[PDB]
């Protein structure tokens, strides 16, 4: 009935090709005979020409249709070819297609990474073992992940750990240094075989990332030191270990790739060239030597938390092959239209003739909710193109990253939600526009109108509602956050909310230059859209009133599409009823976020004229969106575990998710409840008193604390010279600061060596760390989450003094807080000049020194 004839030279991807062709012929009636009436021929090719990669012929004459796979991807794309026209038409009859991917690298992620921190380890740092990661043992799983890989026509999966070689490689002059027990040494052995044997036979890549600087814990308890310090020089001691395990890893694993963050542990970009040109490539030409490997597999370097030009620039005379990654709109999903200094980093990087890989990177402000927009993803697919250059893709999971394999959904009774069935339509969209961009928009519709229906037990022309509400809802999160959001790091969770602090106060919740200028159309903040209109300049660009309004119109039409369907399915009922729940979750967050911005210029009017009457309408505006969130709570409290998945002190908008706290739009409630009692509160004293609440301000008390690596001490005042090297002291001061003990340092000695400060105290102490706002790489940099995880591990990620320190013919600085319990402590200071001003037992009190900002009547 239907012949599949292999031609050639065996290989597995061949023979894999056949089993999947096999497969969907049977599974439709068709008996077959396989070999070396109707006939397939699968033909492969030896073709070493970059530039065939990947690619099919298929064409037709009369009873035979042949498959020319230029090499093996390419016959596994060509039979896909075959299996996607066989489950779209009817029929057995081929349209001829000659096709090869746009893209060269098409690829996903898996963290093996946990929503918290594991005892005695810090972060990213999670051994491989099936105590954490039941399912990383799981082959039936794997399977079923790789299959969905091919389907898709991905080449490559990444996994994402710490510091993965302590679970991987043994070394001889480091034996302690194993991080599982001899069992579970074996299990990951048989693993990482049987992932490379089975993402091979499918044409698929397998990736290992790690960050740096990063030691095993075992090799850290023996030696006395830390396992990973952020600011910490590099060391012989560590280096040759990192540089051993690497040669072991390549030696033990030739077919696996690795992708090299240098950061987050890893003080300057110099020792960020250093590590890399020093280390980490020794060590893989170590393992390649072994392996008598004459070629230089491809080696992959993000962006994150280094120089990328500087760091490729120092390491192409060493290592030839270096492909290149950077985030498509940082942690999120903002934009088709990125721009600004972002754009130019990705184009820098792309203009190496190199391959340059998109990734969509964690995706904060889309979790924890279903997302999938055909529309979005192709028009993002053509941005990386047009804008970024990049000819390759990384994809994280659409949310829920660090809780995988499962969703954030709650289903009855402790059921968990599994994210390969959940969000099929994410990682197909993804793979289907990273093959080709450019594919007619309406031919599209119906592509997706089928996948839908198919998917439900729908007719494709009411499924067609389907797509709506997620093309519909697509929208709502990506502008909300590009026009209000005060970062596109996991450090916020759009879709918990926002207080009226953030909307009329963004500034105060730090807000990094390169957000609003890279990751959507220019336009105005609230606070400039007002600003404008009390001083009657013209609006440029988009406009917050715009979007709201915008925002809440994809609200309605998504429920109004998906309330159409729900009935309507033979299939994955269930499901389609969760896609409902979360469209009415996403209108009611729309509605909630209009109301709640319309307040917020309401209050700004109050800044800028003081009109009582302009507070008063704010208070309305305030309960209806509180309605539209107590809406939201209802569809929520029975269907989500939570929000976000990193569930820790990095998050810290709306509010802290300290131990987990925070990560529910119950919890939430509690807090915007407060908010608007505090408001109403606060207008009635204004309307009898006439006086508001603004900060006493009074000397921070010195702390009794013992300092014990014989720093210089210094009182701070007017004056004083806390930097030994130049003939300028202090010309400003916040009365806070005045009258505490300080220290002197060699701001030479600081651009080489660092600060390390230790002390002991008998009760609670804040440091207090001055950082110069000033782009001369002299100064340290202030601590930031978006580049760095411990940037809040002594509560410093944000400042409680701005603008409070002035040294002569220096700078400005802000002062920054780093809270200790009662202990004995050492910690180690970025690199760069900086002030430490003293120690207090005292509570801080928030202070811009400069000033009575208009966001005291929430508090
Ligand atoms: O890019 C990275 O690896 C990191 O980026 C940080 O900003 C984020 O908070 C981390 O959880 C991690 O995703
Ligand atoms: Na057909
Ligand atoms: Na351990
Ligand atoms: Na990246
Ligand atoms: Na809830
Ligand atoms: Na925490
Ligand atoms: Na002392
Ligand atoms: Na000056
Ligand atoms: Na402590």
């Amino acid at each position: 009935e239907v012949n599949v004839v292999m031609t050639g030279d065996m290989t597995t991807r061949l023979a894999f090709a056949g089993e999947q062709l096999k497969q969907a012929l049977v599974e439709k009636g068709y008996e077959v005979n396989q070999t070396t009436k109707r006939s397939i021929y699968l033909n492969l090719l030896n073709d070493t020409t970059k530039k065939n990669k990947e690619r099919f012929d298929i064409s037709t004459k009369g009873k035979n249709t042949y498959v020319t796979g230029y090499d093996g991807n390419g016959i596994i794309y060509g039979c896909r070819e075959l299996i996607d026209q066989l489950d779209q038409s009817g029929t057995m009859d081929f349209k001829p297609v000659s096709d090869a991917p746009e893209m060269v690298l098409r690829g996903a992620c898996i963290g093996l990474q946990k929503t918290t921190y594991l005892p005695g380890h810090a972060v990213y740092e999670y051994p491989y073992t099936p105590e954490s990661f039941p399912w990383f043992y799981d082959k039936e799983r794997w399977i079923k992940y790789l299959d969905m890989m091919v389907e898709n026509r991905m080449n490559s999966l990444y996994l994402w750990n710490g510091h993965p070689f302590a679970s991987l490689v043994k070394l001889k002059d480091y034996p302690f240094a194993l991080e599982v027990d001899e069992e579970t040494f074996k299990k990951n052995e048989e693993m990482f075989s049987f992932l490379t044997t089975e993402a091979e036979k499918r044409g698929i890549f397998v990736i290992q990332m790690f960050y740096n600087i990063i030691v095993s814990k075992p090799f850290a308890d023996h030696y006395g030191i830390k396992t990973q310090d952020r600011n910490r020089p590099i060391t012989p001691l560590i280096s040759d270990y990192t540089r051993k395990s690497v040669a072991a890893f390549i030696e033990k694993y030739p077919n696996v790739g690795l992708l090299v963050c240098l950061g987050e542990a890893i003080g300057t970009y110099e020792e960020d060239v250093e590590w890399f040109t020093k280390t980490i490539i020794p060590g893989i030409k170590d393992g390649l030597k072994v392996l008598g490997r004459t070629d230089e597999p491809p080696v992959l370097v993000r962006a994150h938390d280094t120089d990328c030009k500087m760091v490729i620039d120092a390491a192409l005379p060493l290592y030839k092959n270096l492909y290149t990654m950077h985030k498509y709109n940082g942690s999120s999903l903002t934009t088709y239209e990125p721009r600004g200094p972002w754009a130019k980093i990705h184009k820098d990087l792309s203009s190496l003739g190199s391959v340059h890989i998109s990734n969509v990177h964690i995706l904060a402000n889309l979790e924890p909710w279903r997302w999938s927009s055909p529309d979005f993803i192709q028009k993002s697919v053509k941005a990386m193109h047009s804008v970024h250059g990049a000819n390759a893709l990384h994809i994280y999971p659409q949310a829920n990253y660090w809780d995988w394999p499962y969703t954030a959904d709650k289903l009855a009774n402790g059921e968990r939600e599994e994210q390969v069935y959940r969000d099929w339509a994410w990682y197909k969209a993804w793979g289907r526009y990273a093959w080709k961009a450019d594919r007619n928009r309406l031919e599209e519709i119906k592509y997706w109108d089928k996948q839908f229906g198919d998917f439900y037990g729908i007719p494709a022309e009411m499924a067609d509602n389907i797509r709506i509400a997620y093309e519909e809802s697509g929208e709502i999160a990506p502008k909300l956050l590009r026009r209000f959001g005060i970062t596109e790091g996991n450090r916020q969770t759009l879709l918990l909310g926002m207080f009226m602090s953030q909307f009329v106060n963004p500034y105060k919740y730090t807000i990094h230059y390169g957000f609003y200028e890279s990751c959507g159309p220019g336009g105005e903040k609230l606070i400039e859209y007002v600003e404008k209109e009390w001083k009657k300049q013209p609006h440029v660009g988009e406009l917050p009133l715009d979007i709201i309004n915008q925002v809440i119109e994809h609200g309605d039409k998504a429920v109004a599409a998906i309330d159409k369907v729900v009935s309507s399915a033979k299939k994955n009922s269930d499901e389609l009823r969760r896609l409902q729940n979360d469209m009415h979750c996403y209108r009611e967050y729309a509605y909630a976020f209009y109301y709640k911005v319309k307040a917020a210029q309401h209050v700004l009017n109050y800044h800028w004229g003081k009109n009582m009457d302009e507070l008063d309408k704010a208070v309305p505006l305030m309960e209806e969106s509180l309605k539209h969130y107590t809406k939201l709570v209802d569809l929520t409290k029975d269907t989500y575990l939570f929000a976000n998945s990193m569930q820790t002190a990095q998050r810290r908008i709306p509010i802290g998710g300290d131990d987990g706290n925070n990560k529910t739009w119950s919890e939430m409630l509690v807090h915007y409840k407060a908010e608007l009692y505090n408001f109403k509160e606060n207008i009635e004293m204004l309307k009898d008193k006439k006086v508001r609440k603004c900060v006493e301000v009074t000397p921070l008390k010195e702390a009794d604390v013992k300092i014990l690596n014989n720093l210089t001490k210094v009182k701070i005042e007017k004056g004083a010279k806390i930097f030994s090297n130049i003939d300028g002291g202090i010309d400003a001061i916040a009365k806070e600061i005045t009258g505490l003990t300080g220290f002197v340092f060699n701001g030479e000695k600081q651009r080489d060596d660092a600060t390390t400060i230790e002390f002991e105290c008998s009760s609670p102490v804040t440091m207090l760390v001055a950082y110069f706002k000033d782009d001369h790489r002299k100064f340290a940099k202030a601590p930031r989450l978006e580049s760095d995880a411990s940037a809040n591990d002594y509560g410093q990620a944000e400042p409680v003094l701005t603008n409070a320190l002035h040294v002569k013919g220096v700078a400005l600085a802000d002062i920054y807080p780093y809270k200790f319990k009662a202990g004995r402590h050492t910690l180690i200071l970025p690199k760069g000049y900086c002030g430490v001003l003293g120690f207090t037992e005292d509570k801080i009190k928030e202070r811009d020194v400069a000033l009575d900002a208009p966001d005291w009547l929430f508090y």
